[PDB]
């Protein structure tokens, strides 16, 4: 009824200046529409006048007044930095990326036919869009879904004969099934892999169940932890026929990943998000059970906490059976309305899982395993003998293996600080923007020494003053690369781990920084590319899929930091060098985690740059020593101390230069430094005594 425009989505040249005004756009483009009464597949390529008069068009308007307009606007000021342009650009992508994903079907709800305006009726469906919600579903014309969405169509014949069904279950009278053991991983997990330590795991909360205790899953953070639970139901479903409905409730951040987990290694399984507390709850219960006014359709649903209230009325009078969480650690309070309410729940079963062993709480110790099974249990000494031997009196439930410990199973890495003295110039330029200063703008002096730490030809004359010795090519590297601490140092590295043929990543903040390199490699004859929020999606898989050529000739490969937090992987590396890092660590591993991934084949050795005596040590050891603190930009308060001294301690320049002169690889890699970036994890509770029993 109410029809015209929902929302625009893009916008784009035609048929044949820079900044633009209304008129231009009105002139010159054709835009994207999601009509109002419709859904994503019906967007159109329209003009202003092949759409004419429509409700609440000036919102189209304001579209171009903030897109086309004044972002092109914005652009100009000579303040906005380059680094600040690729954010700009990362940030079209990332919306219009989101959009892509509203004309991908997931579900499918209702095999309805509808009768049309004709004496003609189509078999039309009803249409869960994936990223989108439960309220806004469409019905949609079976005819082309179908050659669209197979398997979600596929599914849903399948999704009420299902073998699998909840009441097909089998329920153990007085006896249940004999404990086992699974050397290989059974076919019908069928998403990938698992290393061994998965297996293990599996094995172990299968054991579990087939004593009637429920466990915890307590490996460090990022560990499988969740194809682990994903596997184990696939377990209880097809291995002991018993499947009614099962539960995980999870952390909102991560559910889109649990999904996806779902339909990669448990595919056939009938899962259901519950995303919406208004016309979802309503949605749902229409899809939840049978048609009827107590039939449960659905192997497993998924939530947040949130629910568990809102919703605790319906969800509490469930007959459920098993029941997992992610990102637990949430529950260490024993008032707060999720145990009160998950207490509230009828549960067969539960896993748990943190990535934590218990410390300081007592209390904690108590609710958490009084949570799992209702039916368990002064001077200093005595209440840590208490901690101490309920602390055992609980092994047998745990399960935490670390890094080290799956190192067999996993592609190990290497983090090292190597540190250099600044170039006889970089030091006078440091030194000089000191003298200037101390007379929010404290940033660019930050970033002036940034930059001065990194090369000085980030800088305006630099490279003009530098080679007075008029011009020569081979000169243009000599000094290009001799008046920078760290491009001294890494041009040998390269030399060096180019011989022993290491194909080899670099990042950096400062795509101006990428350039030089992009220079000095070009100069001296390296093959490569470079990457960065400049280049467009289209683009980029043409840079990457040229360095992960089957043998390419590329033998390094450039690119911006945040290019990292991209989703891109290139384990055709096996050496990653952060030229300069951020406020944020985690910004780092992101870009670490191009090649280190999951998927790797070598081992991965990865070095952080730093310059000696500089401010860029205070950035890194601030950086540590936030992301300990586990499981984007320094403050101006803050700011103020870490430049405020570290000055006339910057010793010579011609010392340094002398330091740099005869600088020795080794010697710096031998002394490097480690990155320590993990709380001391506690120790590896390898499993329950009992367990281990039956597996040796
Ligand atoms: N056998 C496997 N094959 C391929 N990818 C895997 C495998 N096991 C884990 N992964 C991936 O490893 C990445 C990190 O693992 P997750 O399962 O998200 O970590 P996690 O232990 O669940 O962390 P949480 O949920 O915060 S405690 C994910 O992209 C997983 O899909």
């Amino acid at each position: 009824d109410f029809h015209g425009i929902d929302i625009v989505i893009n916008h784009r040249l035609k048929t044949s200046k820079t900044v633009p005004d209304l008129n231009n756009c009105k002139e010159n483009y054709e835009f994207l529409i999601k009509w109002t009464d419709e859904s994503h597949l019906h967007n159109t390529w329209e003009t202003y006048e092949s759409i004419g008069q429509v409700r609440g068009l000036k919102r189209l308007d304001n579209y171009c007044k903030q897109f086309i307009i004044e972002d092109q606007q914005v652009r100009l000021d000579p303040y906005v930095t380059a680094e600040d342009i690729e954010i700009m650009d990362m940030e079209r992508e990332r919306r219009l990326d989101e959009f892509e994903e509203f004309h991908v079907p997931e579900r499918i709800i209702d095999s309805q036919r509808a009768s049309l305006e004709d004496g003609t009726s189509q078999l039309q469906y009803l249409v869960k869009w994936r990223r989108l919600n439960y309220d806004e579903a469409t019905w949609e014309n079976a005819t082309d879904i179908v050659k669209l969405a197979p398997e979600q169509v596929k599914h849903f014949q399948n999704r009420e004969n299902s073998k699998i069904l909840p009441q097909y279950s089998s329920n153990y009278t007085s006896q249940r099934p004999r404990f086992e053991k699974l050397s290989v991983q059974p076919p019908f997990i069928k998403g990938g892999e698992l290393r061994d330590f998965q297996l293990t795991g599996i094995n172990w909360m299968a054991f579990l169940w087939s004593k009637g205790d429920n466990g915890i899953l307590a490996d460090e953070m990022g560990l499988g932890k969740t194809v682990q639970t994903v596997a184990f139901i696939s377990w209880l479903i097809f291995a002991r026929r018993q499947n009614g409905p099962h539960i995980i409730v999870v952390p909102l951040s991560t559910m889109p990943a649990w999904l996806d987990t779902f339909e990669k290694w448990a595919p056939d399984l009938n899962c259901i998000c519950y995303m919406g507390n208004q016309k979802s709850r309503d949605t749902i219960r229409e899809y939840e059970f049978y048609t009827n006014p107590k039939t449960m359709k659905f192997n497993v649903l998924l939530t947040t906490y949130e629910y568990i209230l809102k919703d605790r009325a319906e969800l509490g009078s469930i007959k459920w059976q098993f029941m997992a969480v992610d990102e637990a650690h949430r529950l260490k309070n024993a008032e707060s309305s999720l145990y009160e309410s998950l207490n509230s729940f009828k549960v067969a079963n539960r896993m748990l899982i943190t990535g934590t062993p218990l410390q300081n709480n007592i209390k904690e110790l108590a609710a958490l395993v009084n949570f799992l099974m209702p039916g368990r249990f002064n001077q200093d000494e005595e209440q840590e003998e208490y901690i101490h031997d309920l602390h055992r009196r609980i092994q047998p439930f745990i399960l935490r293996r670390l890094k080290k410990d799956v190192e067999k199973s996993l592609p190990s890495k290497t983090e090292r600080i190597l540190r250099v003295e600044l170039s006889d110039v970089q030091t006078e330029y440091y030194k000089n923007i000191l003298t200037k200063n101390y007379s929010f703008s404290l940033l660019n002096i930050m970033n002036e020494l940034k930059k001065a730490s990194n090369h000085p030809y980030l800088f305006d004359n630099a490279e003009e003053r530098v080679l007075q010795k008029f011009m020569t090519r081979e000169n243009v590297l000599r000094g290009l690369i001799m008046s920078s601490g760290k491009m001294v140092l890494l041009d040998q590295l390269l030399t060096r781990l180019k011989k022993d043929g290491h194909r080899v990543l670099i990042f950096s903040q400062m795509v101006r920084m990428l350039d030089i390199l992009g220079d000095y490699l070009s100069i001296k004859g390296i093959n490569f590319q470079r990457l960065d929020g400049t280049v467009p999606s289209a683009q980029r898989r043409i840079s990457i899929d040229h360095f992960n050529s089957p043998d390419s000739n590329d033998f390094v490969f450039l690119l911006s930091t945040r290019a990292g937090g991209l989703g891109i992987n290139l384990m055709t590396a096996d050496t990653v060098v952060i030229f300069d890092s951020d406020w944020n660590p985690q910004a780092d591993l992101q870009a670490m985690a191009r090649a280190h991934r999951i998927g790797q084949k070598n081992h991965v050795m990865v070095y952080r740059l730093v310059s000696k005596d500089t401010v860029e040590e205070e950035v890194l050891e601030r950086a540590r020593k936030k992301m300990i603190l586990e499981y984007n930009e320094p403050n101006a308060g803050e700011l103020s101390a870490i430049l405020k001294f570290g000055a006339g301690n910057m010793f010579t320049a011609t010392d340094n230069q002398k330091k740099l002169e005869d600088l020795n690889l080794d010697d710096v890699l031998n002394h490097a430094e480690d990155h320590v970036t993990t709380p001391d994890l506690g120790e590896s509770h390898l499993g329950g005594e009992e367990f281990l029993k039956q597996f040796e």
